[PDB]
C-alpha cells in the first residue's frame, strides 16, 4: 500500500505543522522521565519513533537513544526534528515483529509511546513484538507502552476528544472489539481517518505477562483538554524482572 504510508506521512507532517513540540512537552510533564531516572536508566530503544518527539525528549533529558521506526520516511523526519532541537539522532529502520536483525545491543529501558502498538491487528503479531522487546531489555529492564483507553469506548462515550487546546479533536466513527476507527480534525479544516487495533487494558496487560514480563504497573494518562472521569490513556510499566 503506496498510498496508505503517504496517507499517514500527510497526518504526522499536519500534526508536527499545528502542535509544537514546546506545549506537548509541558503537557506530557516529566512522569515518563522521572521514571526513568529513578531507576537508574542511561541507555533507551525507542521502538516507535515516529517524527521523534520521544525520541528529542529523552536525549534533551541526558539519556543515551537509540531511535528505531519501520517506517525510513518517518525517520527521516526524526532526525531532521532532532537535528533542529541541536542532537544528533541515531536512527534504525526495523519492523517489532525482528527488532534485533539490525539491533545488537541491549537496553536499560524501551519506550513504545504515542499510542503505537495498536497498529499492530494480528495476536501472533503482537506476542511477537513483545517478545523482540523483551528480548532486548537487560535482566533488570523496563518496558513502556502505552495506548488509548478504549475500554471507555467500547463499553458505553460517543464524543470527541481535543488535544493542545483545540487544535485537533479526536472523534470513535467506529468501534468494535476488532476495530477502531477515529476522524481527526485539525483546526485548519484538515481531517483524517484512521484505523487501530482497540486493546481493552487487561488484555494488554495479559499479553506483557505472557511473554515474560515479571511485573506490571498500568497508569492513567489524562491527555485530552476536557477531562472526563476516565482517562483517555494507560501507560503500562512493565518490568523484565
Ligand atoms: N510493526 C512495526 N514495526 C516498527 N515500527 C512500527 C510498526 N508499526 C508501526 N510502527 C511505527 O510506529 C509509529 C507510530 S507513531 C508514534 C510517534 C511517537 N511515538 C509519538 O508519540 O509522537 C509509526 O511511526 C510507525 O511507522
Amino acid at each position: 500500500d503506496h498510498y496508505e504510508e503517504e496517507y499517514v506521512l500527510g497526518f504526522v507532517d499536519k500534526w508536527d505543522e499545528l502542535i509544537d513540540w514546546e506545549s506537548r512537552a509541558e503537557s506530557e510533564g516529566d512522569t515518563i522521565i522521572n521514571i526513568l531516572k529513578e531507576r537508574g536508566v542511561k541507555k533507551v530503544l525507542d521502538v516507535a519513533t515516529g517524527t521523534g518527539f520521544n525520541s528529542v525528549r529523552l536525549l534533551q533529558a541526558g539519556f543515551d537513544v537509540v531511535s528505531a521506526d519501520g517506517s525510513a520516511e518517518m525517520l527521516v523526519k526524526a532526525f531532521d526534528n532532532a537535528r533542529d532541537h541541536g542532537y544528533l539522532m541515531r536512527t534504525v529502520q526495523a519492523d517489532w515483529r525482528w527488532m534485533n536483525k539490525d539491533i545488537h545491543d541491549k537496553f536499560d529501558a524501551i519506550v513504545c509511546l504515542g499510542n503505537s502498538f495498536t497498529h499492530l491487528f494480528d495476536e501472533g503479531d503482537r506476542r511477537k513484538a513483545l517478545a523482540e522487546f523483551y528480548a532486548l531489555l537487560k535482566h533488570d529492564g523496563v518496558l513502556l507502552l502505552d495506548q488509548r483507553n478504549y475500554d471507555a469506548i467500547l463499553d458505553d462515550s460517543k464524543h470527541a476528544h481535543y488535544y493542545c487546546g483545540d487544535t485537533v479533536s479526536v472523534y470513535p466513527e467506529h468501534v468494535d472489539e476488532g476495530l477502531a476507527r477515529f476522524k481527526y480534525e485539525f483546526s485548519d479544516g484538515s481531517v483524517y481517518n484512521l484505523n487501530m487495533f482497540p486493546l481493552r487494558k487487561d488484555y494488554t496487560r495479559q499479553l506483557l505477562h505472557e511473554v515474560g514480563f515479571q511485573e506490571i504497573n498500568t497508569l492513567g494518562d489524562f491527555k485530552e483538554t476536557y477531562k472526563e472521569d476516565e482517562p483517555d490513556f494507560f501507560l503500562h510499566v512493565a518490568e523484565k524482572n
